[PDB]
C-alpha cells in the first residue's frame, strides 16, 4: 500500500511539480521575498472594484502564470483543487467557474495550501487525473470583514496577533518529470489542547504541527536529520518556539532545521506583529522561495507543514475551544 | 487509467459500502421515510443547548451508528471526509476533533454528500486508506442564518467505505464542473442547479458510453419541484432523455402536506435519502444500478450584493447492488 504508518502517503509513481505561480499584494511586494513573486500590486485593490474581486484576481494570476510557464491551458487540466479562508469559498468557486475544470473544493483554514497539494498528488498517483492544479489565496481585507480586533473597546491588538497575507499560489502536478518532486504527504488529525483565546493562534496551532511532524517521522522511520528544512505554515513568532519545544520534548528535536513562512514573508519593520498568516502565507513562500532554493540546489529535501485554525465567532460565543490541524508534504530536488 | 472520459472515475479495485448511518429531525421522522432512519428526534434541539450543537449531535449519531453496524471503532478508520453547509465547517471540524481520525475537510454546498464519497472511494481505491468515513449534515435552523423556495433538511448521513465486500458497491463517480447560465435570483435554486445536474449526467453517459437505459434510477440531490422538470427537459433536449427513471431526494424526503414548499434541500437531503432508502432498495433487490447526483449552489449574500451570478455544481456516484 501507499499508506505508510498511521497518516502518511508515499506515492509509488514519481510525482512532480511542473510549474508554480504566485501573485501578492503591496506589503508582500516590499517584503524580503517581494522580488520573487510572479505578479505583484501596489494597491490592495489590485485594480479591482472590491476586496473580494481583488482576491479573485490574485488567484486568477497565480493560476494563469502557472499554466503559462508549462505551456498549458485550462483544457490541459483534469482536476482543480482549491480553497480559500472566506466562507462558502467564493474565490475558488468563481475562479473554477472560469476554468471549467472538474472542481473539488477543499478547505482546511490556512492548511488548505498543503491539503490541496496532498490530495492532488494522491489523485495523480492513483491515476484519477493526468494533470492536477492546486491553488489557494488570501487577502488581508477580505479576512478582516470576517474577523477583526474590536478596537471600539479601547483595548489594543496584542503582540500575539498576526496579519493575513495578501496573495495567492498555484501549482501544476503530474507524472511528467520536473525540477521538484513530491514524495510523501502526511494528513493531519484535529488537535485541541484547550486554547480558547482567539488571538493567540500560534500557541493554538503549535500542537497540531508538532503532532503531524512527529507522526510523519515515526511513519517513515525518519528524523530531523533526514531533512534540510522543516517549514511550518504560519506558527509565526509565538508558535515557532513552542513547536520546537514540543518536538524536543517528544524526542524529535528539529533544532535549527526549522523555519516559518510567516517569519520569512515579512520583515520586523513592516509592522506585522507576530508574523504572517493566511492560506496564501505558506503557499506564496513555498511556491516561490523554497521551490527556488530547491531548484538552485541550496536545498534537497524539505517538509512543508501548513497549519490552520478552525475557529468561528459563533463557536467562541458558546464557550467552545479552538480546534486546529496541520497537513504536510515533502518536496525534493528531482 | 482510472479516469475515463472527461470527468469520470472508474475504480479498478472493487469498492464497497460496509455500513451506513443516518439521523434526522422531527419533520423528517414524520415524513414518508421517517421509519427508515437509524436515529430521530421530536425536537429540533435534539436534546442540545443550541442549533449548532444539534447539528453536531446529528453527525455524531450518523457516524457512530455507521461504525457500530460494521463493528468498527474510530481507530479502524484511516481517513475522514466530511463537510457541512455552515461557514468554516464547524460541525465537521468539531466532530473530527472527537474522532481524531486524519481529517480532510470537504465542501461543495449540497453536493458535499457525493463529493466526500467520490474522493473517499478514490483514496481507498488508490490505496491511501484502508477504511474511509464520509459524512455530511444539515440543520434547518442553522441554514437560515414563493412557490420556488425550498426547506433545508435536518439530518445527517455517514458511510464507511473500503475494499472489504459488502451489499452495495461503488463502481464509478463523476466529478462535476461549475455551471452558470446567469441565474441571479437567490430563491430559485432548482432552476439554477438544474443545468449543473444535466451537465454532469450528460458527461457521465458520454464518458462511459451509457444511456438512461443502463440505470434503474437517476437520483438527483435537491432539484425539487422546480428543478426536476427542468433537468428532465435539458437531458431530453440533449439526446439523453431520463424519462421516468428520474427522481429527486427533495421530493422523497417529505410529503406535500408538511408545508415544505417546492421540496427538501441541504447537504443532509441527498445523504439521508440515499443511505437509508436507496441503499435499502438496492439490498432488497428492488434496484440494481443507481446514479446519485448531489447538486449544490455556491451563493453568498456578499456576492449577490455585487450583482454577481449564482454558480452551481453537481457530483455523481454510481451505487450498485454487489
Amino acid at each position: 500500500m501507499k499508506l505508510t504508518g498511521k497518516q502518511t502517503w508515499v506515492f509509488e509513481h514519481p510525482i512532480f511539480v511542473n510549474s508554480a505561480g504566485t501573485a501578492a499584494g503591496p506589503k508582500e511586494k516590499d517584503g524580503p521575498l517581494g522580488s520573487l513573486f510572479d505578479k505583484t500590486y501596489d494597491e490592495m485593490h489590485c485594480n479591482q472594484k472590491s476586496w473580494e474581486m481583488a482576491e479573485r484576481q490574485l488567484m486568477e494570476d497565480a493560476v494563469n502564470v502557472a499554466l503559462q510557464k508549462n505551456n498549458l491551458t485550462k483544457d490541459d487540466i483534469d482536476l482543480l483543487l482549491a480553497g480559500d479562508l472566506l466562507n462558502q469559498n467564493v474565490t475558488a468557486n468563481y475562479v473554477a467557474r472560469h476554468l471549467k475544470i472538474p472542481f473539488l473544493c477543499m478547505f482546511g483554514a490556512c492548511s488548505t495550501s498543503m491539503e490541496t497539494v496532498a490530495v492532488a498528488s494522491a489523485l495523480v498517483d492513483g491515476g484519477f487525473a493526468k494533470r492536477a492544479l492546486a491553488a489557494t489565496s488570501s487577502h488581508n481585507a477580505t479576512a478582516e470583514r470576517q474577523f477583526r480586533y474590536p478596537t471600539e473597546y479601547g483595548g489594543q491588538k496584542p503582540d500575539t496577533a498576526t496579519s493575513t497575507v495578501t496573495g495567492s499560489g498555484a501549482v501544476v502536478i503530474s507524472q511528467t518529470p520536473g525540477d521538484i518532486q513530491i514524495t510523501s504527504a502526511t494528513v493531519g488529525k484535529v488537535s485541541d489542547l484547550g486554547i480558547t483565546d482567539p488571538f493567540d493562534m500560534g500557541s493554538a496551532m503549535a500542537p497540531a504541527a508538532a503532532d503531524t511532524i512527529k507522526q510523519h517521522f515515526k511513519d517513515l522511520n525518519r528524523t530531523a536529520d533526514d531533512y534540510d528544512l522543516i517549514l511550518t505554515g504560519d506558527l509565526s513568532g509565538v508558535g515557532s518556539p513552542i513547536v520546537k519545544d514540543i518536538l524536543k520534548e517528544d524526542g524529535y528535536p528539529v533544532g535549527t532545521k526549522h523555519d516559518d513562512c510567516g517569519l520569512l514573508i515579512y520583515t520586523p519593520d513592516q509592522q506585522v506583529f507576530a508574523g504572517g498568516s493566511g492560506c496564501a502565507c505558506s503557499a506564496v513562500v513555498t511556491y516561490s522561495h523554497i521551490f527556488k532554493q530547491l531548484r538552485e540546489g541550496k536545498l534537497n529535501r524539505v517538509f512543508v507543514v501548513a497549519t490552520g485554525a478552525l475557529l468561528s465567532p459563533t463557536m467562541i460565543q458558546q464557550k467552545e475551544t479552538i480546534p486546529t490541524i496541520a497537513h504536510g508534504v515533502v518536496f525534493e530536488r528531482a
